[PDB]
């Protein structure tokens, strides 16, 4: 799945992960640590929205 940072438009792509910040490719958004933040703008996980109907 992909999720959008509602602040800055960064896409958390579960297939890409976030390896520069400790997240291997394939990590579901729910499994990101509670204090993981958007790597672009610093927004908390609460500011992301899943890109699905
Ligand atoms: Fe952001």
């Amino acid at each position: 799945a992909k999720w959008v940072c509602k602040i800055c438009g960064y896409i958390y792509d579960e297939d890409a992960g976030d390896p520069d910040n400790g997240i291997s490719p394939g990590t579901k958004f729910e499994e990101l640590p509670d204090d993981w933040v958007c790597p672009i703008c610093g927004a908390p996980k609460s500011e992301f929205e899943k890109l699905e109907d």
